[PDB]
């Protein structure tokens, strides 16, 4: 069978499905006393919960549009993987059970891309094709590695050249860096250090940090960021790898510091806590393209926790969002407790989940409304859709073309991937609601040519989430008329010393190389301003 | 699989070898069901390892020392130095555990750390341990992840601190980098950077292969190379995912260039080829503690396909030596000894030796498991293992707690990550006068032990840099700044990178690389070159 908690519904045609229902695992590093048993999922998401039912929501409403695989039903397994890559391959087992019992056609998920990474490894064996929502890893767009890897978000090389462009933009060379230890992470961290070594940025330095890091490996960084001139912190990590660390700089009342987050934290309930603003306020970070999904909201709102024979989450999402059977009515309200799963401004992420299931659905359709010759197959031939394969909707998938409920255009590159723009986000903290709320201050716009990416309007921003004057942040003050740039021996090229000009010589204007010889008639003044 | 090495025993270990190094580099048509994709080009020395595992297993069984009562059975797979095939065979060692959604309770494997990766996600699932003989990079020392890896080669960390330290010896400043795109070649020039980076060592690029690299994306690397001053080129990356460029490189007659060979091709077939001399000569690489295994050289001869019904990869082994089928046909007449492939063509048995350490490391934690008496036991209340009912995770707990003592009367254990501490062998790419082959002299070595600082040791002599010239090769950024000039910034190019500005009059500089001129006392004034100063002024 495989894992007890699921959301299954029969159907003619089964997508598989795996999404972060809990943060992580119990910290359970057994001695191997006994024989081990099946390790418990902790921390409930209800931002992962509310995927989930994207999944569900597109499935049903692909099922009640005639037109769209007619006479045919789409059915799910979908799984929790906690955010770790040991439930999400249980799971993966399970879809691929048959290929060496319904099979699995396509996969949903996952969202971290560790975790994608080892998923795609086991489905690329027998080309099931995966559409992740969430993992934006560079390293999966490797179609020799990743066979029938596709997602429905854009991977991270520009968002990346998006943070040393902002940085570019505010006119600092002195920043930090840190990177979840992770596929995410390291990749994203290292192609900013080679776009910010481009504008001549200088990193200070380059830590790494995990959700299951030491008190000592939390120590030292947190001690990295304080022996540190660097305001400018670099982050390429998610929520949970993120909390640790954030906790720590809470706890210490470390305020200079301007915050610039990838994506994946940039809107963190983790990390997006009120208490945290001292840390975290006026933190710049990036959001993808919203999407509309109309009736999503109504349908969200429609949870049952007796009501759902077809989701096995909907009892523990009642007695999480209630701290419920104290016991439930099964008559409660959802409007009236406050949890991410109703609490959005916008759909991205949700989006880019009902996005991938449409990404299949029209695959399917392809194979279906296929004409004799005009197939992709040998000769030209049509596959059968009534004993359809994974592979034939993985030929579908590779280079899909299709119209978006919102009547945009849908299209996968060469290497798998949705090119898409950037929002910029600044973290304020609302009056009224004294929660963290992200105003919109600008965007990345990907189309455009190199230099005229990037939209920022400074007046829109709260830095340190109350200062109205962009930081300092270059490892030296600027050499002003009457000294030269003075190069110091071991420190790098931005971090310089002001020597003033020798006598005969001068320095006319701020930040030179060098001091220039007067003409031979004239000497240099009492302080070398000028002669 | 079809293609393998399959032997019953009451305890049987998988097994992980590259028999070939790629797979048929192809993008499926998918307009026909794909069928299972053919591995390409032999790998004799990935056979010679196999047979280190086989031959370690039949020592044992022969062996009345360790597990008399019990029989060592193996099933060992071709993994063509892919995740995929590597993962095939993962699937075929976990299918009796897998039931839940012939057990095999060890793995010894892969090579390549993105192979022994995606091997320890699945195994680890199932509390399978697995010993790696090569897979070295720091991603697998994280226990929370790889909960069943072990391995009998040292994690690279202190291999790239050794590259930034051989640089800092030669006192060289203006490097480049080349890392092979996976979980090996990556980490391992991550450290490299921090560790060059602590010793004021600029490195001008960092650049990313594969063997499955593009003409183009071979292109673009070979033009960063040549439009770099840059001398000494640090590699971390394996021979197949280097011999790409190297063949570019070589077909560019590109030879001013110094390398720093890691430990995966500092002994690589595929790069050590006497027509890359002029590319590839006065390599300076690392190489592990070497180790003999006595009656190993007599086993490998004893290979045919008729006889080893065990071992179904001799069937190609022989095919692939001779030259025959089984384009003209094998005789079960053909002599071993005529041929020379790197099967037998060896000097030192390193990897081949950690095959056989990885089989004994597993061996002496099963034979842990019979001396175990009620109290002597790690689990329950004291317990011990029923070694006839033995279950893979307590061949884990074993392993973890594992002291034995080596073949050479060395210690043997593992870390807390599994690990195992090791010294490096330097060694430099030489070529045979009669001969004309590429012969890897012991230039130097690297003890972990000692403090920092301490830990190098290389004899200038021994090297010949590009395979011919004795002069130290220069691969700074700038020449030094001689006396009656100082270090001038320049806004673009890194700290290594400066300007030898002439002193100001009045002004000197005393000593090479300064960092401004100093000011002469009023009696006197510069001197000519700026050099000193002269009386009267
Ligand atoms: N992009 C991240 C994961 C991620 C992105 N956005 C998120 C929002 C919430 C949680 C996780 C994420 C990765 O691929 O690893
Ligand atoms: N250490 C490399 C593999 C490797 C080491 N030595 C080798 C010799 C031959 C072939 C491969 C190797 C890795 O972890 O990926
Ligand atoms: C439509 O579906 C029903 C139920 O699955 C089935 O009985 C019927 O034959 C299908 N029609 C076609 C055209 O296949
Ligand atoms: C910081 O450095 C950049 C580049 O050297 C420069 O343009 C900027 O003006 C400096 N910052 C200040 C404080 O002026
Ligand atoms: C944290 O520091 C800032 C500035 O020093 C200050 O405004 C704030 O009140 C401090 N927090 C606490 C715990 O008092
Ligand atoms: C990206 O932004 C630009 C301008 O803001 C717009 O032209 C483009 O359509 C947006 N992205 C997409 C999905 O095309
Ligand atoms: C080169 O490297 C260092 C500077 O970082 C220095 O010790 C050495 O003397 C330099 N000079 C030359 C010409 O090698
Ligand atoms: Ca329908
Ligand atoms: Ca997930
Ligand atoms: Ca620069
Ligand atoms: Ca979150
Ligand atoms: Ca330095
Ligand atoms: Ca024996
Ligand atoms: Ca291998
Ligand atoms: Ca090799």
């Amino acid at each position: 069978y495989g894992p007890d908690q699921r959301a299954q519904k029969k159907g003619d045609i089964i997508l598989g499905g795996l999404f972060p229902i809990h943060f992580g695992v119990a910290a359970k590093d057994q001695d191997l006393k006994s024989r081990p048993e099946s390790v418990e999922c902790i921390r409930y998401n209800f931002r992962g919960f509310r995927w989930l039912q994207a999944m569900i929501f597109a499935i049903e409403e692909i099922n009640s549009s005639p037109a769209l695989l007619p006479n045919l039903t789409l059915g799910y397994r979908i799984f929790d993987t906690c955010n770790t890559v040991s439930k999400a391959l249980e799971a993966t087992l399970s879809f691929v059970a048959q290929n060496k019992i319904p099979s699995t056609i396509a996969v949903v998920g996952a969202t971290g891309s560790g975790v994608s990474t080892a998923v795609a490894n086991l489905l690329g064996l027998f080309y099931i094709p995966q559409v992740s929502y969430a993992s934006s890893s560079r390293l999966l767009s490797n179609k020799n590695q990743f066979k029938s890897f596709l997602r429905t978000i854009p991977n991270d090389e520009h968002q990346a050249t998006a943070m040393a462009d902002i940085i570019e933009y505010f006119r600092w060379n002195w920043v930090g860096t840190i990177a979840a230890d992770d596929d995410y992470g390291r990749p994203g961290i290292e192609k900013f250090r080679e776009e910010a070594e481009e504008r001549d940025i200088c990193i200070d330095f380059s830590e790494l940090i995990s959700q299951y890091s030491d008190e000592e490996e939390i120590q030292h960084v947190v001690e990295v960021i304080q022996n540190s001139t660097a305001k400018v912190i670099v982050v390429f990590s998610s929520g949970p790898d993120l909390e640790p660390l954030i906790k720590e700089i809470v706890r210490r009342n470390i305020t200079g510091k301007i915050w610039l987050a990838s994506e994946a934290w940039a809107s963190s309930s983790l990390i997006a806590m009120p208490q945290y603003f001292h840390v975290v306020g006026g933190t710049i970070g990036f959001a993808l393209k919203a999407g509309q999904i109309p009736g999503f909201r109504e349908f969200l709102k429609k949870v049952h926790p007796r009501k759902s024979v077809h989701n096995g989450f909907a009892k523990e999402f009642w007695e999480e969002t209630f701290n419920c059977h104290p016991l439930c009515t099964g008559d409660e309200n959802i409007n009236s407790v406050e949890t991410p799963y109703i609490d959005y401004t916008h759909l991205r992420i949700s989006y880019n989940v009902y996005l991938a299931v449409y990404s299949i659905a029209h695959a399917l359709q392809d194979i279906y409304t296929c004409l004799p010759g005009r197939g992709l197959f040998t000769n030209g031939s049509c596959a059968d859709i009534k004993k359809v394969e994974a592979w034939q909707v993985l030929k579908h998938l590779r280079h899909l073309q299709f119209t978006n409920n919102m009547g945009e255009q849908v299209t996968f590159d060469e290497c798998g991937d949705l090119v898409g723009n950037y929002s910029i986000i600044n973290w304020h903290l609302s009056p009224e609601d004294g929660s963290i709320v992200f105003k919109e201050v600008g965007y990345y716009n990907v189309y455009a040519k190199k230099g005229e990416r990037l939209f920022i309007n400074e007046e829109k921003i709260l830095w340190s989430g109350f200062s109205r004057e962009v930081p300092f942040s270059n490892c030296s003050r600027d050499c002003l008329a009457g000294t030269r740039k003075g190069i110091i021996e071991g420190e790098p090229t931005c971090c310089f010393e002001c020597v003033e000009c020798p006598d005969g010589e001068y320095s006319d204007e701020t930040d030179a190389s060098a001091c220039n010889k007067c003409p031979d008639d004239f000497w240099s003044n009492e302080n070398h301003t000028s002669c």
